[PDB]
């Protein structure tokens, strides 16, 4: 059973105008929609269940992780429709862009990078509590709204703790930002998300994960093997430390999400989520190139 599917003589080409492609997840591509009735947009993820092979568990699963999830800091689900051999997943959509397209036009300060750091933690806090791992963090994976809300994107690798599965030991993620454990398939948890923070936050500050320039698969012994990443050139200590908090190889050695909401350098940083309105506008001036 597939959590919030419509009424099947429901038309998602009547209800829903599909207009451009803005992006490709672990599952399937999305596109900016409006819903015809409301005229509000929204994010729609279209599916060939006719080609879909061993995709739709995990197609399923993803639609079912975000239909258990009720936070300012999580995508929305609204529903699913058919249409033929399609199925148009109804999603909530941000119209700012994610944490790596505004990294386009430029470096972010320090500012930004802690409030962006700050709003993630507080998905991230929501999500653990409710005992789900996000397990693809990643600048591509963070998207802002117009108004500079800060959410957290594509749960179609997410993974759920239950009383029976204190654990998880599934290889899923991207390369770069995978924590070690995870690569190396040792039981883990929501510390595996707070590593992929760590690196994400390295992205932010610098544009690119460690070992950008490699071919993925050579993390699969850089990773385990070799002393974690640490933020290098001219960053404030507190964001540095932020980073090594995050990064230690050992999993019981890497605070919460709700420890680093307390974190100096977020304390000291972050600032209200309206102020990304500015790296809004920043992006949309600077993609006014010919
Ligand atoms: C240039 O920026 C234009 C806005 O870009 C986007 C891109 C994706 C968006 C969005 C806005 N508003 C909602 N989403 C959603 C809504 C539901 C999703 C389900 C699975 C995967 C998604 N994305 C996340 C961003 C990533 N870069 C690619 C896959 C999803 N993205």
């Amino acid at each position: 059973g597939l959590p919030g599917m419509q009424n099947l003589k429901a038309d998602p080409e009547e209800l829903f105008t599909k207009l451009e492609k803005i992006g490709k997840g672990s599952f399937g591509e999305v596109f900016k929609g409006i819903d015809n009735r409301t005229q509000k947009v929204v994010a729609i993820k279209i599916i060939d269940l006719e080609e879909a092979e061993d995709e739709i568990e995990d197609i399923q699963q993803e639609i079912t992780v975000l239909s258990q999830c009720d936070s300012p800091y999580v995508t929305k689900y609204y529903g699913s429709y058919l249409k033929d051999t399609k199925l148009w997943i109804i999603m909530e959509y941000l119209g700012g862009g994610s944490a790596l397209d505004l990294l386009e036009p430029g470096p972010l300060d320090e500012t930004q990078i802690a409030t962006i750091l700050r709003e993630i933690l507080k998905g991230l806090d929501y999500l653990h509590s409710e005992k789900k791992i996000h397990r693809d963090i990643k600048a591509a994976n963070v998207l802002l709204s117009e108004h500079g809300e800060v959410k957290l994107a594509d749960f179609g690798v997410a993974g759920q703790l239950t009383d029976t599965q204190i654990k998880r030991n599934t290889f899923v993620g991207t390369p770069f930002w995978m924590a070690p454990e995870v690569i190396k398939q040792s039981a883990y948890d929501s510390k595996a998300d707070i590593w992929s923070l760590g690196i994400t936050a390295i992205e932010l500050a610098r544009g690119e994960p460690p070992h950008s320039e490699l071919h993925p698969m050579k993390v699969l012994f850089l990773i385990p093997k070799n002393n974690p990443p640490t933020l290098e050139g001219n960053y404030s200590k507190p964001l540095k430390e932020f980073v090594e908090a995050c990064l230690n190889k050992e999993p019981s050695f890497r605070p919460t999400a709700k420890e680093l909401l307390k974190h100096k350098f977020i304390l000291r940083n972050a600032k209200k989520t309206s102020y990304l309105t500015e790296l809004i506008d920043r992006y949309k001036r600077w993609k006014a190139e010919q």
